[PDB]
C-alpha cells in the first residue's frame, strides 16, 4: 500500500469522524481503533500532518476545551466548507467511476 | 474546499490504470478511449500521461514494448494488477470502518 494512498485514508476518515462530530485526536483514533476491530491504528503524526493542511484549507477548525477541569485539549470540528469538500470529494469520485464503467462498456461494445 | 492536487493526481491514475487493465494501449489511443468513455468531456493531455507513466514504470506498476507507424504500448505489470487488488480491498475495509463509525453513533444516539 502506497503511503500517498495511506495517507488520502486517513483524510477520508478523519473527514468522516469530524462528520459525526467535534473530537479530539486521542479521542479520534480509539474510535477508528474500535470501529476498525483493532486492526487500524492512525498514526498520531499523520493525523498531524493532514490537521495543518485541513485548517489551512479551512475544512476544520479547532478550539481549546476541558479548561474548566484544569485542562486545555484541542477540539476540532468540521467546517461547511468542510461538508462540501466531502461532497464534491464524492461525487468526484463517482464522475471516475462512471469514466470507467463506461470503457469496460465500450470494450465489449467492440468485442461485438 | 476544492478538490486538491493529490485527489486529483489518484484519480487521473485510477482511470489510466484502469485503462491497461482492460487492455495494454497505446498513448493515443488511450486518450481517445477516455474521450469516448467521458462523452467527450475528458481529453486528457499527452504529457500528462506521460508525467504518469514516467512514475508508474518507476515504480513498476507498468512497462512498455514497441508494437508494429510503430506505436508504444504500455501494459499494466503483475506488481500492477496486485496493487490495484491490495488498492481495492484496503479501500472496501475503509467503507467498513466509516460504516461502522456511523452505526456507533446512531447506537449511542440510542
Ligand atoms: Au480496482
Amino acid at each position: 500500500i502506497p503511503k500517498e494512498m495511506l495517507r488520502a485514508q486517513t483524510n477520508a476518515i478523519l473527514l468522516n469522524v469530524l462528520k459525526q462530530g467535534d473530537n479530539y485526536v486521542y479521542g479520534i483514533i480509539k474510535q477508528v481503533k474500535e470501529a476498525s476491530n483493532g486492526e487500524m491504528e492512525l498514526n498520531e503524526a499523520t493525523l498531524y500532518t493532514i490537521f495543518k493542511r485541513l485548517e489551512k484549507d479551512g475544512i476544520i477548525s479547532s478550539y481549546w476545551g476541558d479548561e474548566s477541569q484544569g485542562g486545555r485539549r484541542k477540539y476540532y470540528r468540521l467546517t461547511e466548507i468542510g461538508h462540501e469538500n466531502m461532497r464534491l470529494a464524492f461525487e468526484s469520485w463517482s464522475r471516475v467511476d462512471k469514466i470507467i464503467e463506461n470503457l469496460e462498456a465500450n470494450k465489449k461494445s467492440e468485442a461485438i
